[PDB]
């Protein structure tokens, strides 16, 4: 068997990092882990509180242009009063559907990447 | 503030399916957590055993071409041995080098995707 654990990180590639920070640290809440000098430039971590797994905000790669991300999807404990608050935040957000996976939710980051929301039956 | 836990799943493109699902499961070791059929196509999910965040080893999205992420980074508790392992097991491996984050390596699927490992410090 390997040694690995867990996915430490993976990357979302937007163009505006400033607008990227606020939208998923203001508007999705997410804590702000990293906001220093990287190898490529600005490293800008976000995830939410307490998990293992987090999300780096990223311009650099070439094959993953801004925007481009899709089947991203986030477990919460209430789908829908975070789907009435991103609304209330300006986000446009489709559902929340019972689907037979949980009850699912989407919407968009500034880039167009598209990110899920589900709350287990 | 928002109910969302943890990272639920994100995407990785890939192109065959069952050579992703052997490579993943078999040559890297993740768990099979499901394999069905699902909205898009075939639903093929894998996860470091016990982990919270999983990955869907998908061809659904036209915006995410195959072999095409990067920035994915995997935490191991031995990195050295990791390596050793995969190219056993016929994986060529960048690393493992020191990093100013920890001890890293990286590696291909066999559609190009790149995959980290970091030992940290
Ligand atoms: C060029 O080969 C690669 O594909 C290398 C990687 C995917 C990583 O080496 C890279 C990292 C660059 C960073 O600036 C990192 C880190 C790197 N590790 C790998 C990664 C990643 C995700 C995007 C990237 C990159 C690379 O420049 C990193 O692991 C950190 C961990 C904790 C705090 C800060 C950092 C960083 O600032
Ligand atoms: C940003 O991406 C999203 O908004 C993704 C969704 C709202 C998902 O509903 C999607 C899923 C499609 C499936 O076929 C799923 C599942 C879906 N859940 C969300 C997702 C995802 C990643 C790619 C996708 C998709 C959607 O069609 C799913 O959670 C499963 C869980 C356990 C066993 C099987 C499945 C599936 O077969």
């Amino acid at each position: 068997h390997m040694a690995i654990s867990h996915v430490q990180l993976f990357s979302v590639p937007v163009s505006d990092q400033e607008k990227a920070k606020d939208f998923y640290v203001e508007t999705v809440g997410f804590d702000l882990l990293a906001d220093q000098p990287g190898v490529h430039g600005r490293w800008l971590q976000v995830a939410p509180k307490g998990a293992d797994t987090s999300l780096v905000l990223v311009d650099w790669f070439p094959t993953m242009p801004p925007g481009s991300l899709r089947g991203l999807l986030l477990r919460t404990d209430d789908v829908d009063a975070d789907c009435a608050r991103l609304q209330e935040r300006g986000v446009a957000v489709d559902g929340p559907k019972n689907t037979p996976w949980g009850r699912q939710a989407m919407f968009s980051d500034p880039d167009g990447n598209v990110i899920g929301l589900n709350q287990p039956s």
